[PDB]
């Protein structure tokens, strides 16, 4: 008979899941999988969106008659062991091209074959076979958006998302002594370990994933008209884009079925935005990095990047503590780094303005710094977009125009001069008039003390000063920019 293993590593859905159909596909038994490693920087808002997302999946497979199996262990310990035990012939997951999953997932491949087990592998997390669009451009990744749009429109539209799952489902077998519910349910972040709450204000799950993509699509010429540099990283209450990035990172929601609602409302609003602006740019954005990125070495580092510059990056811990501890005396700056910590998520151009601010914008610290602070926080860490956002922002690579330097003081303005996202992440300057909220230390003295907020008390003063500070990095990037000639 064919007892099957749908293994979730990404692809936390039901829905365009082609692995979970075929796995179901004539199943007398089918064992949904989930390997935690119980011996696991990661911040408590990310784990636990993790675990809620898990959460869901057992609620939606308890629905159709059959339970995940949160198996605790290192894969390639594992899965010997359940394939005799349940006697498995088939063994279903998602293709992942990060560095670690091609180790891992090579490993495990292995395993599968001495234990006669069938591997199936279907692509779903990125909307192409990013392999196959390396073949189609010559065997080489398009090194611009430009070249990447237009290499996706020769190839044509993604891909439709599969269809979903029965409404049955073939259930693990009773009695197995690996998928006891004891040792298989879904921890919650106190059992793994974690001593303070999530506040992240974003829920995981599939469930959620969908909700929210209606939501956006609630209003079809939003979506259509969506241009992303055109949207406010200030709106805190409402945020200004989808919000999709932890969904799509975990897969929660297929990035084919966002791709598909997009042209189905495309179809009807012939003046839509179009790449690299629009909602489907995003995706695109998304598609371009995966596939440059899983095809080049140390994508995630500096040395050994054949696409990023070597440049001379400070190695100035008490900058990096200052940003990283949002006590840098911008408050544009500390408050996106507030909402870091708190949310796990915020708004592109946000995170432009801290990103630019650590690296070629002020501070000089190397990109790879500033990604490791965001590796933890971050709800939608996500290993290429992550590395590519910060080699783009540090004019690392992909982008070189280092004279385009955002302040820590302006930027912010331009959308919010009454500092309504600085109120609402930093309540220390809850009292501080508009006039002097995005440069707190030109407030007169009587100033900060009626606003309860003075400045070396309360709130830091600015740790360096940006006329200064970016000067001299615009000086030393042109340095660097001329080494590599
Ligand atoms: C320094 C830096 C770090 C970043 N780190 C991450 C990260 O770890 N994970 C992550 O998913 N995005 C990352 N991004 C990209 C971007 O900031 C987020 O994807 C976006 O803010 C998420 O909000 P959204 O879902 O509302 O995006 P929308 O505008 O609604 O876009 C829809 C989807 O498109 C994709 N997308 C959008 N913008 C980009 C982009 N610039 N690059 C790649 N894909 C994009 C995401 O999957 C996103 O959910 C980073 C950007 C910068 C500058
Ligand atoms: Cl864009
Ligand atoms: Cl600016």
């Amino acid at each position: 008979v064919k007892n099957s293993i749908i293994w979730f590593r990404k692809g936390l859905r039901l829905h365009d899941n082609p692995a979970l159909l075929e796995a179901c596909k004539d199943a007398k038994h089918v064992y949904p999988v989930f390997v935690l490693d119980p011996h696991f920087k990661v911040s408590v808002n990310r784990y636990n969106f993790l675990l809620e997302s898990l959460e869901d999946l057992q609620r939606s497979f308890q629905a159709r008659g059959s339970r995940l199996l949160v198996l605790r262990g290192k894969p390639e310990e594992v899965f010997p062991r359940v394939f005799r035990e349940w006697g498995v012939t088939q063994l279903c997951f998602e293709h992942d091209t990060e560095p670690y999953a091609k180790v891992r997932d090579a490993a495990v491949r292995r395993l599968a074959a001495e234990a006669g087990v069938e591997v199936v592998t279907p692509i779903s997390h990125t909307l192409y076979d990013t392999d196959m669009l390396v073949a189609r451009n010559g065997g080489a990744a398009p090194l611009t958006m430009q070249s990447f749009t237009k290499l996706v429109d020769r190839v044509g539209d993604p891909p439709a998302p599969a269809p979903d799952p029965p409404a049955a489902m073939p259930p693990p077998a009773e009695d197995m002594p690996s998928a006891a519910p004891a040792a298989t349910g879904v921890p919650t972040w106190q059992e793994v370990g974690f001593k303070e709450p999530p506040l992240t204000v974003f829920k995981g799950g599939e469930t959620e994933a969908l909700a929210r993509l209606e939501a956006a699509f609630q209003d079809p010429k939003w979506v259509a008209g969506f241009q992303k540099p055109d949207t406010d990283p200030s709106a805190w209450e409402k945020p200004a884009t989808t919000v999709l990035s932890p969904y799509l990172k975990f897969g929660c929601l297929s990035a084919r079925l966002f791709h598909a609602r997009l042209l189905e409302v495309y179809r009807r609003h012939p003046a839509h935005s179009q790449p690299p602006v629009s909602l489907r740019g995003q995706l695109l954005w998304r598609e371009f990095f995966y596939t440059v990125g899983s095809t080049t070495p140390n994508f995630h580092r500096m040395a050994g990047n054949p696409v990023c510059k070597q440049i001379d990056w400070d190695d100035n811990p008490e900058f990096l503590a200052a940003w990283r501890e949002a006590r840098t005396g911008f408050p544009w700056i500390d408050a996106i780094m507030t909402q870091l910590v708190t949310w796990g998520w915020m708004h592109h151009l946000a995170r432009h303005s801290v990103a630019c601010f650590l690296t070629r914008g002020d501070l000089y610290v190397s990109w790879e710094r500033g990604m490791e602070v965001f590796e933890e926080h971050l709800i939608d860490q996500d290993h290429y977009l992550n590395a590519a956002n910060w080699m783009w922002l540090s004019a690392s690579a992909f982008f070189s125009q280092y004279f385009r330097v955002y302040s820590p003081v302006v930027f912010g303005k331009k959308y919010d001069p009454e500092g309504r996202f600085i109120r609402k992440f930093l309540p220390v300057l809850k009292d501080m008039p508009a006039k002097y909220i995005y440069e707190p230390w030109t407030a007169p003295l009587e100033v900060q003390r009626k606003a309860g907020c003075v400045v070396g008390r309360d709130y830091p003063a600015p740790i360096v000063d940006h006329a200064v500070a970016s000067k001299a990095c615009i000086a030393r990037m042109a340095a660097a920019y001329r080494r590599s000639k």
